[PDB]
């Protein structure tokens, strides 16, 4: 009959105090039972119970009641969690003054001191009025767990929470626009805060947990190209180590490395194979990882016509010996038009070493016409070392390993340059990143501190389609998103001189979208029927237009990027000009915006950023806005994920009214409907799209997916101009 | 009635007299050889239409199979037969062409360096041709010629064409090394050095034999790299390794400075992930240039025993465990000092520290044993410093256990490597070794692959053939030839890394060893285990070090001492005879036979051209050329059998006919106590270290298993007599 207070005092138990708290968390909720929570909670009560354990008891009780029938329990248990977190950080419900909060935290060394230098005490009072702490009640239960675990500033030793959700949002906006003139500074701070607090703009994990702290490591996407020399490989290795220490994803292009047996220095020595060097890359990636599990991940890229391509495709399978296996990395095979042609004609594919075929590698990315000329020229030459393999067998081996592992990716390099914001003659795209959504120009290094090399970096973000009521809201959101990320480029640090060159030179951005599945449900569309084709075209048009429009107006203000002349935009080329013309057979939606006026505006003033749009996967940042993971359809109406505090349940947004409007992953007939949508997106997307292929063994005879079906969807994707292919999800 | 096929494609009646004529020429001066026996086994294999080249290779293989204990001279019969065919492959006839005519032809083909025709005139080539005695090719053993044809002789690696003979190799190596010498003495040094290597007095390493005359400049075969505790250093070390394993060099890695798992980074901004993930990155850097990750570059990694993760690093080679905590394709050397052995004898505990948490403990561990014991006990009594306690008996047992199972877990006594060292521990201490643990040179970590402040230790090797000399005073002539040649190579070879060039040009370190030591003891009727060779060893290695120092000292008078000579103990007038382990006086009473005091005053005044000179390395390739016993190690058998591409190669111990009972085989030895004592005596004069092997026969022990008590016994026995390092532990199966 007694409870233990926080200070150590004791008082008789009061069920009215508990009932009073539950009522505050149930405001506006439907199908929620206060008594049901108390039933599951009172039975757990014991004499001498800590008051903190009481609160965590009713939280877990409400969290277990999260179901399809009553989705509003995800908000009930969330608000209960918010209440407890307020006490842990402030000792009371209402947060202290913003200025008083910052000053205390700066002394503790949790916030950066530059906040008090760029902003006066009076300006902090003004920004405090912008804050609406009641927006913390809009978080889902899964969202709060992500906040407490990853985003919120806390003591990693004791577990003490030091801040709340709204202080995070308002200070991220403060830091990014800290260098803006006072005339417009506080105005941008409020507008950007309202965007992120109302879940209109989703920010990556390193940004949410970083941009207010003394740290300056915000790079989470790294692309490195390796040259064919010991000096380049050593430089690449050192470059990887530097970035995996900052927990960044690495994209390695090691296609230039010559094949096994190739002569060195005219025959003074002979090559020992690419595999020993791939192992050296892997250990460089896993150098700062406890053991050899999880940690830094990396994706290695190589052309299909490589001589050792038969050896590189089978690096991930569990069989075989360690001598011919490099399992802890992902791989992406680079394919162009000529390869698919040999597949359709059922002819042969000739394998060459990039050191034996002059200019063949360069043409493979920049000029498909020149490539076919050089490829056929070297095929008829008998002096050049080569190997013949049937196109049907080669493609079968690739898709076979892609089926078993699910981590063998495909990049159509010809589409990555014919439909690209970059000039293939000046700065071609030869690779991608970890999740294959980034397509940026790269240049190999001869040293770790080489100032002539170019390491591609990219800052990410995402639009929440479920938080907007119409497409014309994107005009405001684009201005906020572009200006914020562009400011971060001058805010973050660069451990490698070559990486800073690429970042400052092109100022590349990559903004994507989340809650696409819920976005289709609101408009009553689906994936596999192709009923969302015209809607998709209308949607992503408004995205790309307003992004370019935002960057263009920014270029008028602060000037275009230094390396803008290396872009196609400088020559007046728009994404609507170089898209795959096969898309016209599956979409007839007209353009709703003035691209012609934008074209002349870009030709004149330029763009602040070389790239702007890129569709990345979001598993962490999506749960914050309670959104569907990126563009992928949900596997179930309620996702179940075990955690440290128990089982976390997350319900799809507005399940109450759209339970039949949703289309689950395994309710889909095939991938043809999905790929068509991806291709339409690619028409406006500057870079690439992390598209997943899905297969259900039960939907096929003998419980096995036929090879003919794999090649069918593969050719289908290429037909509609799909640049890259990510995961291949196989149902168990 | 049978016919053979000539080289041109012609055909001729079989002629057994032509074959018998060849065999007689190859059997001149040989004993207990039967020509008819060879012809009996050869004629039966003959078929109609046989190529004349197949005929020659048939009588060679026939004579090679007759190599036995009863008739050891068959190793010279088959050898001379092999020489005959090699003469035909390169010259098209028996007698080699003129030296000048040969060089010109080879330079045009791009097989020889063009600088030979630039540094020497046609007249000077004619003079050097007179030095050449092509009849010395008949002094090679069968195993030697096979090594020549395979590794040393300049050849086309594609077609397999041989382009030269044995004598042209020797005379041109001498020509290149002494090419920069003044004309007044140049050709004089060329002849003397040629006579030394052709008569097998001086043995040269593989990269020198196969390199010094060709356009290449890669002769570095020994690399020592120290890794610092930073991302910049590890990346630099990794890049440094790759460049040298590409040149097929042995690597010595010092990664003891790397902080332990859990250690805070930048005040706690991040936490360390362990030394093991970085050791894996080193291994792939080592095996980067290997056709599979096997044959290529090997490396030995070093770490102190008092390291915090020493329990995890000791078990990296065993077949057990998962890949997450195993790095099997590298060798390891545990660094031990006096204080560690002290805790072992008293049966106390050893405290484990992270080198980042104990200021100056790492430096004192090598430079100051007195300061170390002060700091070690001081930090042991501190409770604020993170530590772990383990029993000394358990820790040493774990080390020797892995050394027993793998045989590649090595031991380096760091205190002996600095108290008895040619270097000042306060200025340039020795913190590591190389692949075979015979090299002990100062090193400094790099912050970049092209750092000019770092120091990568390189060393050029060589060996004296004790079985080829008649007396120890012959070493005086051989030392002058050996030292001057290797010192000239230092300015001849290239350096892919600036830090390596600094160490090479700064100290000019050399490492000359010995071969045919087992045969050397047999001639004097001595043995290993009885300690009857103790006084002989003391006399022998004294003459070695003395003549080496004397040669380098007079060279310093001629061309100046090394730039970093002031950092040596020799500069302060300290000799190896001053800092040796005083426990050696109980096992050897042989007096000094040379004037060390006159040498002492000569070094203080003029200095030494080289910081180091003596180092006993293992020799398996260079030894077979001189038909010598492998280094200082005793032979496992009277006749060694080793399979090859052309069949089974048999090699008989030198002068088996007269010394069959004088020899003491490896497994005929009672224990290691006799062997270690000899090694300890050698260390008294040797500048660097000695690749000493420990041997154990399970059959000589009860229950067929070697006890832990015996392993620790020999370990303490070795340390007692000042043994610096321990190499292989050969266990008979
Ligand atoms: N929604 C809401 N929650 C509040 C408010 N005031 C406090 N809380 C939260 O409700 C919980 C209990 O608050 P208290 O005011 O201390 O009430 P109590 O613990 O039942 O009673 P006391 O013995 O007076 O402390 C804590 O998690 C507070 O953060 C409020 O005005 N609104
Ligand atoms: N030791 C020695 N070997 C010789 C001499 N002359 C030739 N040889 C070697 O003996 C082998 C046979 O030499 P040839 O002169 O060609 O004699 P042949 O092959 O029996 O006769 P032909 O049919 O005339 O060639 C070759 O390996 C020669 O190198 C010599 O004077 N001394
Ligand atoms: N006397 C009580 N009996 C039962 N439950 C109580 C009692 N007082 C508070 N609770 C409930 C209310 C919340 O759901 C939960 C946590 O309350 P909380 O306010 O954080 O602790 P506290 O009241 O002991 O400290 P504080 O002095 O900081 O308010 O406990
Ligand atoms: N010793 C070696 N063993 C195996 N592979 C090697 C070796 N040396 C270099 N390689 C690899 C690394 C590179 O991929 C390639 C050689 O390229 P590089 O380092 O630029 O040498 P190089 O410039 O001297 O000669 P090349 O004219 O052939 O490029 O072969
Ligand atoms: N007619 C022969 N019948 C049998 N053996 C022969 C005959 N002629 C030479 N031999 C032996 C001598 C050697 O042991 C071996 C190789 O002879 P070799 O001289 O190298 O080849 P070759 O005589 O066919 O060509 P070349 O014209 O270059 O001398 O064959
Ligand atoms: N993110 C990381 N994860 C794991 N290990 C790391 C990481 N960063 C560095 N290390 C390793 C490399 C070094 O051995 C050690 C840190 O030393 P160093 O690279 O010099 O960093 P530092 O100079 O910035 O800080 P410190 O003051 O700790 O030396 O830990
Ligand atoms: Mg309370
Ligand atoms: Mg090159
Ligand atoms: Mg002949
Ligand atoms: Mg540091």
């Amino acid at each position: 009959l007694l409870v233990t207070k926080r200070d150590g005092s004791t008082e008789r138990i009061n069920l009215d105090k508990i009932h009073r708290v539950l009522d505050a968390a149930a405001e506006g909720l439907h199908n929620v039972s206060i008594s049901q929570v108390e039933l599951r909670s009172h039975i757990q009560f014991y004499d001498g119970i800590k008051t903190s354990d009481i609160h965590e008891t009713i939280i877990k009780a409400a969290a277990d009641l999260i179901s399809r029938d009553a989705p509003d329990y995800q908000y009930l248990a969330a608000r209960l969690a918010i209440f407890h977190l307020r006490k842990k950080a402030y000792g009371q419900f209402e947060p202290p003054a913003l200025y008083d909060h910052v000053v205390k935290m700066v002394e503790m060394g949790k916030y950066d001191n530059h906040l008090l230098e760029d902003y006066t005490e009076e300006e902090f009072k003004q920004m405090d009025t912008f804050i609406d702490h009641d927006r913390d009640m809009t978080f889902s239960y899964a969202a709060v767990k992500q906040l407490e675990g990853k985003y919120l500033v806390q003591n990693r030793v004791t577990g003490e929470i030091y801040e709340s959700a709204q202080f995070l949002y308002i200070l991220v906006a403060a830091c990014l626009f800290s260098n803006y003139p006072r005339e417009t500074r506080l105005q941008y701070v409020k507008r950007f805060y309202d965007a992120v607090s109302t879940f209109k703009i989703s920010l990556p994990t390193p940004i949410m947990s970083g941009v207010r702290t003394p740290t300056r490591q915000f790079s989470s996407c790294v692309l490195i190209e390796c040259g064919d020399s010991l000096d380049s490989i050593n430089a690449t290795s050192s470059a990887i180590v530097k970035y995996v220490s900052q927990r960044a994803g690495i994209g390695i292009n090691a296609g230039r490395i010559r094949a096994l047996g190739s002569p060195i220095r005219g025959g003074e020595a002979f090559h020992t194979g690419c595999i020993p060097f791939y192992k050296h890359f892997q250990t460089a990636v896993k150098s700062c990882s406890q053991g050899g599990v999880r940690g830094g991940a990396a994706t290695l890229f190589y052309p299909m016509w490589h001589l050792e391509v038969e050896s590189l495709l089978v690096l991930k399978n569990n069989r075989g010996v360690e001598g011919n296996r490099v399992r802890h990395m992902d791989y992406g095979v680079q394919i162009n038009k000529l390869m698919y042609t040999r597949l359709l004609k059922g002819e042969d594919i000739t394998l060459f070493s990039p050191s034996d075929v002059p200019g063949l590698y360069d043409a493979f990315f920049a000029d498909q016409e020149e490539f076919e000329r050089l490829y056929t020229k070297y095929e008829k030459d008998d002096s050049i070392r080569k190997q013949r393999v049937k196109a049907v067998e080669l493609f079968s081996l690739m898709m076979q390993e892609r089926a078993s592992t699910g981590r063998i990716y495909i990049q159509n390099v010809d589409h990555c340059n014919t439909h690209s914001p970059f000039d293939p003659a000046i700065a071609p795209v030869r690779q991608s990143n970890l999740c294959l959504e980034i397509a940026l120009p790269t240049k190999p290094l001869n040293d770790v501190n080489d100032e002539n090399g170019e390491i591609a970096l990219c800052t990410l973000s995402a639009f929440n389609l479920g938080a907007i009521n119409n497409l014309d809201e994107l005009e405001e959101l684009a201005i906020l998103a572009v200006r914020a990320l562009d400011a971060l480029l001058d805010y973050q640090d660069y451990p490698i001189p070559a990486a800073k060159r690429g970042a400052m030179g092109r100022r590349t951005l990559g903004i994507g979208v989340i809650n696409f599945a819920y976005y289709l449900a609101k408009h009553g569309k689906r994936y596999s029927d192709g009923s969302a084709n015209n809607l998709t075209h209308k949607t992503f048009e408004a995205i790309q237009y307003y992004l370019l429009k935002a960057s263009n107006e920014l270029a008028k203000e602060q000037g275009a990027c230094p390396w803008f002349n290396e872009t196609t935009y400088a020559k007046g080329i728009l994404p609507i000009d170089t898209y795959k013309k096969d898309l016209d057979t599956i979409a007839n939606e007209p353009l709703h915006y003035d691209w012609e006026a934008l074209r002349e505006s870009i030709k004149t003033h330029g763009l602040r950023n070389s790239t702007l749009s890129a569709l990345m996967p979001s598993e962490t940042s999506s749960q914050i806005s309670n959104a569907t993971n990126g563009i992928e359809p949900p596997r179930g109406y309620v996702s179940i994920k075990a955690s440290k505090d128990g089982i976390l349940r997350q319900v799809v947004p507005d399940y109450e009214h759209l339970h039949d409007a949703y289309e689950l992953l395994w309710e889909m007939p095939g991938n043809d409907g999905y790929l068509q949508l991806v291709g339409i997106m690619q028409k406006f997307i500057d870079q690439s799209i992390s598209a997943n292929t899905n297969y259900d063994p039960s939907r096929f005879p003998s419980g096995k997916v036929p090879m003919q079906q794999l090649l069918k969807d593969l050719l289908t994707a290429y037909k509609f101009g799909v640049k890259t292919l990510y995961y291949q999800n196989t149902r168990d």
